[PDB]
């Protein structure tokens, strides 16, 4: 069976979830829309649809370049729904325990690091993979012959296919948020024992309540799940340091999480 503290680790997590987590988007206002290494973009192509309260709905269909400048149509708005998942990672950092009794210089820089991660996961939450699409409330992010060629691609698709509960979310979240090795974090060694616990946590709470076949290994597969996102949270960076160098697009919050 699950411990106590175990127990206790579970609600604690669940509960910043809930508090921070805006399944429909209901606050996501005021953001903008639209009025040589692209490859790096035209992978990750989406169509946009917002469905009005009155019943309306207006659609995105991007412009298929083969030219040069159009292909940043649709980042001004990505950059407001970043920011504004952001804002809801911090909120969810903040309101556990073990988070705010880490020193101030400690919260930063294990942010720093995990923020796009935290974000990702959560995105997956509202992926739907029949229909390729990111459901967000009134939102729909819809991507443009089955290509998980691209990493971020594969990591949805194969994520949702493990049909994990919220517990196995918000737990990966806290496994991810709680890495020992993220540049200037001072306190190692605490951070690591928190890690282990939330991993020590997840192996029981799928022994406990995963019992059938297709689950076996289910713990192992997570957590090669979280080595493979940290390899595509590095290759983001480059790419996004990439697309300043040419245009700056961040916001003044991405700008203070990716090192600006
Ligand atoms: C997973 C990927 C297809 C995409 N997601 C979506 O388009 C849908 C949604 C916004 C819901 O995540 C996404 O967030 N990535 C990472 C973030 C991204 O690299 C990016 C985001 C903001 C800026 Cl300013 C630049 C780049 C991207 C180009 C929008 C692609």
């Amino acid at each position: 069976g699950l411990t106590e503290e175990q127990r206790m680790m579970i609600r604690e997590l669940m509960d910043a979830q809930m508090k921070t987590f805006d399944t429909t988007f209901s606050h996501f206002k005021n953001f903008r829309l639209p009025g040589q290494v692209r490859k790096d973009l035209c992978s990750l192509k989406v169509s946009l649809q917002l469905r009005g309260e009155d019943g309306s709905v207006w659609n995105y269909k991007p412009p298929a370049d083969s030219g040069g400048k159009e292909i940043f149509s649709l980042l001004p708005h990505m950059a407001d729904m970043s920011t504004y998942m952001f804002k809801g990672i911090i909120s969810f950092a903040k309101v556990i325990s073990y988070f705010r009794d880490l020193p101030i210089e400690d919260q930063i820089s294990l942010l720093k690091g995990a923020a796009f991660e935290l974000c990702q996961l959560r995105f997956n939450t509202v992926f739907n993979a029949e229909t390729g699409t990111w459901e967000c409330g009134r939102l729909s992010y819809c991507l443009e012959q089955q290509l998980l060629l691209e990493p971020m691609l594969k990591f949805h698709y194969m994520l949702k296919k493990l049909q994990l509960h919220e517990e196995e979310y918000v737990l990966m979240q806290a496994i991810s948020l709680f890495s020992p090795d993220r540049p200037g974090v001072l306190q190692h060694r605490v951070v690591d024992q928190l890690q282990e616990q939330f991993a020590i946590t997840l192996k029981s709470y799928i022994e406990c309540n995963r019992p059938q076949p297709a689950h076996r290994f289910l713990f192992l597969k997570i957590m090669a799940m979280l080595t493979e996102l940290r390899s595509i949270n590095a290759q983001h960076t480059q790419r996004l340091l990439r697309i300043q160098d040419i245009h700056p697009f961040a916001t003044p919050l991405m700008q203070e999480l990716f090192g600006i």
